[PDB]
């Protein structure tokens, strides 16, 4: 009821839907609850959100109808999003982006170990407790790749442009881990760069190509060291099929190197 919760105001809005700071106005408790003007996307969207127990990604609490409007409640993030933490053309301290890298993989281990896939990884979307831990929030494009261990290929488009890896564009069905690991791939050059490489991964972008042609003389590579521009070359792989997965990337230098906080 509006009689239970105060408003307080909007942290954003989400592929499907909007988020409130919503305040109990018995407790004061302080959560996040989305906000669903309207189907069938929300009902999947929950069953999801039910399935999902681990540190690297958001808690959820539960939901509640009222008419033409659904309202989703989760952990509130006291740290804000990763998309806050970037500084615009600088990113953040090398040290930083390794640790919410690690917590980001963490996070994907976990959803693709269960069978789903998150299909819009991107700093909005990634969430920050009073530790600064990472969490992986907004589920509303997350779908099952596998189910009885058998794997379903992905045949819709969706995401966000500059994150979305080029088969997406380019394949009528498509492997659904790399295109998550391809996201990460993005995420990890906006930590470390603060901007992104391409409006998108399309023969058509300029700065798509130079990459392909490996002119990281240019921006934003020139602003990378040499070891984590060296983990960007095995996950920017055009070719699926090609690309790093996790398991690797767990195997890479710079993922493992020792950095100071
Ligand atoms: C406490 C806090 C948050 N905390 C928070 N906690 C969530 N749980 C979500 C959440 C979800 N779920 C979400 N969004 C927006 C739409 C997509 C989704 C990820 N956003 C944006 C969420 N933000 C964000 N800023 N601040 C403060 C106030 C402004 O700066 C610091
Ligand atoms: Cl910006
Ligand atoms: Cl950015």
């Amino acid at each position: 009821f509006v009689e239970d919760w105060d408003l307080v105001q909007t942290l954003g809005e989400g592929a499907y839907g909007e988020v409130q700071l919503a305040v109990n106005r018995v407790t004061e408790e302080a959560v996040a609850v989305k906000i669903v003007d309207m189907p069938e996307n929300i009902k999947k969207e929950i069953c999801i959100l039910k399935m999902l127990n681990h540190e690297n990604v958001i808690k959820f609490y539960g939901h509640r109808r009222e008419g033409n409007i659904q309202y989703l409640f989760m952990e509130l993030a006291s740290g804000g999003s990763l998309f806050d933490r970037i500084e615009p053309d600088i990113g953040m301290p090398e040290p930083d982006a390794q640790r919410f890298f690690h917590q980001l993989m963490a996070g994907v281990v976990y959803l693709h170990g269960i069978g789903i896939t998150h299909r819009d990884i991107k700093p909005h979307n990634l969430l920050l407790d009073e530790r600064d831990n990472l969490k992986i929030a907004d589920y509303s494009l997350a779908t099952v790749f596998r189910y009885n261990n058998r794997e379903r290929l992905l045949n819709k488009m969706c995401g966000t442009l500059p994150y979305v890896a080029p088969e997406l564009l380019k394949r009528r069905e498509f492997h659904a881990e790399p295109v998550d690991v391809w996201s990460c791939g993005i995420v990890l050059t906006a930590m470390l760069a603060g901007e992104l490489p391409w409006d998108q991964p399309s023969d058509s972008c300029q700065e798509y190509s130079d990459w392909k042609e490996k002119k990281t003389y240019l921006n934003p590579w020139k602003k990378i060291d040499s070891a984590p521009l060296a983990l960007l070359h095995k996950i920017l792989v055009e070719n699926p099929s090609a690309r790093i997965t996790i398991p690797d990337i767990k195997k890479d230098r710079w993922y493992n190197k020792p950095l100071k906080k």
